[PDB]
């Protein structure tokens, strides 16, 4: 899927929660779990993975670090 797919997609669910712009670790499940479920052929969990994901802080992330999934889906 697309670069210009996957910014459709982190947007609108960037905006499933309170925060209109970041993807809270609670918020990157419902997406995985309806967008990515057989893409993920690894054994990283939720939270390993959103910590790959994440720089460092920590608390959400947005699509600037999203580009990590956007790489790893080649991967
Ligand atoms: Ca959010
Ligand atoms: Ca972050």
């Amino acid at each position: 899927k697309s670069p210009e797919e996957l910014k459709g997609i982190f947007e609108k669910y960037a905006a499933k929660e309170g925060d209109p712009n970041q993807l809270s670790k609670e918020e990157l499940k419902l997406l995985l779990q309806t967008e990515f479920p057989s893409l993920l052929k690894g054994g990283s969990t939720l939270d390993e993975l959103f910590e790959e994901l994440d720089k460092n802080g920590d608390g959400e992330v947005s699509f600037e670090e999203f580009q990590v999934l956007v790489k790893k889906i080649s991967q």
